[PDB]
């Protein structure tokens, strides 16, 4: 797009990560203004948009009337509206459906590939990008702004930031960093997000699952004491249902194939069936490992094993990082 893509480099996980330059792709941006900003996508979302704070950043659903997921998105006020951040694979048809509903709303809907996304992560993130700013996003201010750059604070695995800026400064941000740090591409952030145990979702997903089939509630981006929100049915009946469905999982091991995104699974005829999951994200490490994200039932033990439908190898089961209780 406006800023050349890095190429990429043989991903790591968090723990011994050095510091890293990183070009998100992959991802992509979108906004909203006008007037009915709030209001309008308040009604579209699962997280409650008006106790959104202007330093505060979310990970919201975005449904259909059947409480089907088109796509999450991490949201953040921007202007007089809202910017947000999501799967390249689906800003196009999500944006379509957003915009079809805006009718009767003063509101403007928009992509963005004006600006750009970066990550930086690993080592001492937090000291490199202190030198080039006069303040950063933490824990208790995670969304800050400076100049022609919104900043966002991420705690896990690690602890790195999301970088929204022009391309003039991703060029300064680049040429200073460059020295000191790898540069690397959308699948180190990816990775970091799988090892996170937060839900990615491409094109082949979308309208595959409800919020909660995917941790969502686990990680703060659904709101059940809200208003109204396309979808809210059927997601407040899931939880209340009692009846948890499925659930996104954390899969490890060797292989030959990259798994694709929307793909079966298979599971061990050790004491079970066959035909199983769907796949959200992979990435390849170093290794000869591959890191898969999978949405199964939350019925399965420290104990199966699965592959890819068309592939045959090892792959068992890493524990989220955060529980599901």
């Amino acid at each position: 797009m406006a800023f050349t893509p890095f190429p990429p480099r043989q991903p790591t996980a968090s723990a011994r990560l050095p510091l890293t330059l990183m070009t998100l792709d992959d991802w992509a941006l979108a906004t909203i203004t006008g007037a009915d900003s709030e209001k309008y996508m308040q009604g579209q979302v699962t997280a409650d948009v008006s106790q959104m704070a202007e330093d505060q950043h979310l990970l919201a659903a975005h449904c259909d009337a059947k409480g089907k997921m088109w796509s999450n998105l991490r949201l953040f006020r921007d202007g007089d509206g809202f910017a947000w951040i999501e799967r390249r694979s689906v800003r196009e048809p999500q944006l379509t459906e957003l915009k079809k509903y805006a009718v009767f709303s003063k509101v403007t809907i928009a992509p963005d590939d004006e600006r750009v996304l970066l990550g930086v992560a690993g080592f001492q993130a937090r000291a490199a990008l202190a030198n080039l700013f006069s303040e950063l996003p933490s824990k208790e201010k995670q969304v800050v702004k400076e100049g022609a750059t919104t900043l966002l604070w991420f705690e896990h695995p690690a602890e790195r930031f999301l970088i929204v800026t022009d391309e003039a400064t991703a060029n300064m941000l680049t040429d200073k960093l460059r020295g000191e740090a790898e540069l690397n591409n959308s699948q180190q952030w990816l990775a970091l997000n799988i090892e996170a145990g937060f839900p990615v979702i491409d094109a082949a997903n979308s309208g595959q699952f409800i919020p909660q089939a995917t941790n969502l509630q686990a990680l703060g981006g659904i709101s059940f004491k809200k208003g109204c929100y396309t979808g809210q049915e059927m997601v407040a009946r899931a939880k209340f249902r009692g009846a948890n469905k499925r659930a996104l999982w954390l899969l490890a091991g060797s292989a030959s194939r990259l798994p694709e995104a929307g793909e079966d699974l298979e599971l061990k005829m050790g004491e079970n069936w066959r035909r199983t999951g769907t796949v959200l994200a992979a990435v390849k490490l170093e290794d000869g490992q591959v890191v898969v994200q999978v949405v199964m039932n939350n019925d399965m033990e420290p104990d199966s094993i699965f592959r890819v439908r068309d592939d045959a190898n090892t792959l068992h089961i890493e524990p989220l990082p955060y529980s599901l209780e």
